């Protein structure tokens, strides 16, 4: 059994180990701006029965995802989706200074102690899915603002 890492990605970052280190305060910035069909690939590190995914952000943070999906595989041939995010279409530059709660995440005090009050995230639960990847793939571009994650979280941590 090995630690989490990342397989691949559309741009360089600050740390990638920072989205999978079990730290919700800790994050990566991947620098630089998404287009579509671009990817961010993590190992788990071995095979998961994932039940509960979390994408966490700060509360204000503007590099969050506006358009995307989060999926799972266990093979590298399949993704399957678990969380799906925005509509598809890009988003205008109006959406800049916007927050993750403008873009349908949900705040931490929704998350029954999970996530932390100052903090926004996306779930996929009840996933029912073996996994052995995850990935975010961008299902549009956005220009005006790069990608943060604070943690890709499994299973709300648990064992
Ligand atoms: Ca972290
Ligand atoms: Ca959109």
């Amino acid at each position: 059994v090995y630690e989490p890492s990342l397989v691949d990605a559309y741009v360089g970052d600050d740390g990638a180990k920072k989205a999978v280190d079990g730290d919700l305060k800790t994050r990566v910035k991947f620098l630089g701006a998404p287009s579509t069909g671009d990817t961010i690939v993590y190992d788990l590190g071995q095979e998961i029965l994932v039940d509960n995914l979390k994408y966490v952000v700060l509360d204000t943070e503007v590099d969050h995802v506006r358009d995307g999906k989060i999926q799972l595989s266990l093979d590298g041939e399949t993704w399957t989706d678990a969380i799906n995010i925005g509509d598809g279409v890009e988003n205008g530059v109006d959406d800049m200074f916007s927050t993750p709660l403008k873009n349908g995440y949900k705040h931490g005090n929704q998350s029954g102690g999970i996530v932390p009050i100052d903090s926004a995230y996306v779930e996929g639960d009840n996933l029912n899915q073996k996994a052995r990847y995850v990935r975010i793939l961008f299902t549009a571009p956005y220009r005006h603002r790069w990608t943060v994650i604070n943690e890709l979280m499994i299973n709300n941590g648990e064992y």
